[PDB]
């Protein structure tokens, strides 16, 4: 995640004591955004529809257990979609352009048959405010 | 990307005044991280253990593709597309450990294609990946 990469370099930083509170200030503002927004129905029906859209068959939707942080919570939500290669591209674009806040992370792939279909498995996270 | 997400949902903000500041302050907050690092020099490490990672995953590179920089107010993104060839589980763990590296880079939009008819052995993935420093 970002928040680990800027962790793993914090060795590299001119002050460290400060680059510690520019990431602190980076998730706290975050949090604030996360606060002033009205989204997981509306998310699991903007995704359903992306995927239904292009051509795909979900099989599931897995909302896995959340993770918080000091100032925002994860939520992880593992899909897993069947169909052809550009589908599953178009899938892709569709779901991290959305009107939400969602990020997208690790997949996995393996053919239906060992062309054509291939089955996804990708792991998405959507967040709020802790 | 994150802040296009926050731009389109602006409307949405129960105080729009109060959310463009932090958007603001996010976006200043992740320029003042990236200047206190060498990340004016990060790419051709970057692409270093990008390389590596591949090969690590028995991959290989058909293409590395700089594209046009794009400033916002504090940072610059560096967008670099990346073509690989390999097996289906190679793909995905590249993909892992590209990012697994501790560099400051983040992976987006991808698309896969077999190789020849009747494979699914060699597939081909174009992936978007990027890179940013202070502006």
């Amino acid at each position: 995640s970002l928040k680990q990469q800027f962790s793993t370099k914090a060795f590299q930083a001119a002050n460290l004591e400060a680059y510690k509170a520019q990431m602190k200030e980076m998730e706290e503002s975050f949090g604030a955004l996360l606060r002033q927004l009205p989204e997981v129905p509306g998310l699991l029906e903007d995704i359903t529809r992306t995927g239904l859209g292009s051509g795909l068959e979900f099989e599931e939707i897995k909302l896995l257990p959340e993770v918080a942080q000091q100032f925002y919570i994860e939520l992880p939500i593992q899909i897993s979609v069947v169909g052809g290669y550009h589908d599953l591209a178009t899938f892709v674009s569709g779901v991290s352009s959305l009107p939400r806040i969602v990020t997208l992370h690790d997949f996995e792939i393996k053919p239906v048959a060992p062309t054509s279909k291939l089955r996804m498995s990708i792991l998405a996270k959507t967040y709020r405010y802790n």
